[PDB]
């Protein structure tokens, strides 16, 4: 038994709630909250930029020192960081940016990160300003990701969509 309420079962382990996955953390608390990040963990926009600002920048800052250290990410990899005030820990992980370019194959490697976690609180990788179709990534998280996956989708209207078209 976990912390998670009103999520709908999609499968085994995937669970999916319309959210801001903001307000869902600062309730939850949960052990790993996944950011939707850029290789150079610039938190500017998007779920990255709404994780950061509800930190006060305390994200950017110990990401800053971070790629200081161990320079950029990899497209389809990620780090472990501090969860701030919203979790205990924070997994930034780099799903393609199809308005970068980047190969959409990509996107299944960056879910595979969320099987080091056996539980976790995540958005849609590659969704919304990362340009990929929120329904092929709701596919690939459900054929890619083995452990307990709750996401948190900030738009009531893909949500519906999302949950109307799951196969």
């Amino acid at each position: 038994v976990n912390s998670f309420s009103g999520y709908l079962k999609l499968t085994d382990n995937v669970y999916i709630k319309n959210a801001d996955i903001v307000e869902e953390a600062k309730k939850v608390k949960p052990t790993v909250v996944v950011n939707a990040a850029n290789v150079y963990l610039k938190h500017g926009g998007g779920v990255a930029g709404a994780l950061n600002k509800a930190t006060n920048n305390a994200m950017q800052v110990e990401s800053d020192d971070y790629i200081a250290t161990n320079g950029p990410l990899k497209v389809g990899g990620s780090c472990v960081l501090s969860g701030h005030n919203l979790a205990k820990h924070c997994l930034h992980v780099v799903g393609p940016n199809v308005n970068k370019g980047e190969d959409i194959q990509l996107l299944k490697s960056a879910y595979e990160n969320f099987n080091q976690h056996e539980v976790l609180l995540a958005p849609l990788l590659s969704a919304g300003i990362f340009g990929a179709d929120p329904i092929h990534s709701l596919r690939v998280c459900v054929d890619t990701v083995r452990t307990n996956v709750y996401l948190a989708v900030f738009d009531k209207n893909l949500y519906d969509k999302l949950v109307s078209s799951f196969l």
